[PDB]
């Protein structure tokens, strides 16, 4: 679980992220949530390597060079979260500047579209933290 304990961590800040609270907003307009997004995302990828590592120890390889076709696809359900985490990151990087190209006009329009838009995108980042589940648990 450690990890799947700081993924949890990356996905309740998100889900306030997605709230656009007026302190979100706030955040939003500095570096401040995308910077503490970027540590969060960080850190589950930093998890989660130290975790395949450790459970390479453990493997039964008796069906031989499965195991390649096995991590292989392990080291790209893992690419596809961490590419997710990083688009999520990115939506949120061209809110802060769609807002500066309006000038001081009311936002609220870019707030409805930004949150069907976060919607998506962690929608997507939920399948792939569950697939990355399933393959981690064939280890």
């Amino acid at each position: 679980q450690r990890w799947e304990l700081a993924l949890g961590r990356f996905w309740d800040y998100l889900r306030w992220v997605q709230t656009l609270s007026e302190q979100v907003q706030e955040e939003l307009l500095s570096s401040q949530v995308t910077q503490e997004l970027r540590a969060l995302m960080d850190e589950t990828m930093k998890e989660l390597k130290a975790y395949k590592s450790e459970l390479e120890e453990q493997l039964t390889p008796v069906a031989e060079e499965t195991r390649a076709r096995l991590s292989k696809e392990l080291q790209a359900a893992q690419a596809r979260l961490g590419a997710d985490m990083e688009d999520v990151r990115g939506r949120l990087v061209q809110y802060r500047g769609e807002v500066q190209a309006m000038l001081g006009q009311s936002t609220e329009e870019l707030r409805v579209r930004l949150a069907s838009h976060l919607r998506k995108l962690r929608k997507r980042l939920l399948r792939d933290a569950d697939d990355l589940q399933k393959r981690l648990a064939v280890y």
